[PDB]
DNA sequence: CATTAACCCTTAACGTTAAGCGTTAACT
DNA sequence: AGTTAACGCTTAACGTTAAGGGTTAATG
């Protein structure tokens, strides 16, 4: 249920097209370990990233920065999320 | 229009509607005040573990804070790298 | 024997028992902030030269802490594809 | 002190002592002529995975490859930035 | 008070640099 | 054949700019 942006990427946009990190980031016009730690699933995705990645694989720019704010909030929740209701139930 | 920080929310639409303040709004959701003002005041983000704050005490979807902020940064990579990105990628089509 | 970041080391042994932070003992090395922050969170690791400054900052040889960081490699390789490798491989015997 | 590539070792007292030639022992190995050779001609070192397979081949801890690389590593920073280190450094 | 400009720690994302790979195609 | 360019991919380590966050203080 916290699905990386990254896993994303490599199992259906990379994979598919079969597309190497080291050729993305040559199309993005980012460095090399740009593409390839997001694709490790050790980046996020920056909003400039996610410009380029919707430009490229022609998709919307949310698309990606919506793929990365439920990662980061999968995240946020089990890890403080119960610990976080025990301080604050309120309206 | 475009860009509109998710604070200019925070203010409009549930501070100035309930009578509430930034000193009162951190003191419920348990951070400290430097936080929740520096949101209002447009010149800091939400975090997730924000919006999860932010989500239960408004009994608000908390996609809905990171979804404010998911928008209001791509519109200003945009408008600041956007005719840049535009010109150095080509698409797969 | 089973595998432990250096990190673990510097934070159980050294930054707990002397009482110092990762943002005060990078200024006490010369190198940046993450350089020391990031091998704490076990995200990065102990180089040559990362090694030489941790011994003279901490009064140990440099050797210690190559070491830790060799044992954390080996068997971080191993299992990853040991076994495996040792089914690829005779010996000379 | 003193620097000493593993290659010089893997060479000196391995290859030359058991007649195998890089070509051949890259093979036992299951990597590449390449890498075997490189490590060899001192240019390359030994990483985490050449250690433990050189070190099955040879009836040998995987460690002691990765120490004589600890220890061609440390000497090799030393001097290259050994004296600087200790000006800009104080202990406790 | 409630709000701020002070710092300080920690930490995400970026471009650089450079090291280990295998693949290929040379040479020796 | 063995030895080795010379490609290209991956991936580690670094300084850096900059973000969120809680101290504290100054302010209003």
């Amino acid at each position: 249920r916290p699905i990386h942006p990254g896993e994303i990427l490599r199992d259906e946009f990379l994979m598919e097209f079969d597309i190497s990190p080291a050729a993305l980031a040559r199309a993005l016009k980012v460095s090399a370990p740009t593409v390839n730690d997001i694709v490790r699933e050790q980046r996020g995705i920056s909003a400039d990233m996610a410009i380029r990645l919707g430009r490229y694989f022609d998709t919307s720019a949310q698309f990606w920065m919506n793929l990365q704010s439920e990662y980061s909030l999968a995240t946020a929740y089990a890890a403080n999320g119960k610990q976080i209701e025990h301080e604050i139930e309120p309206l």
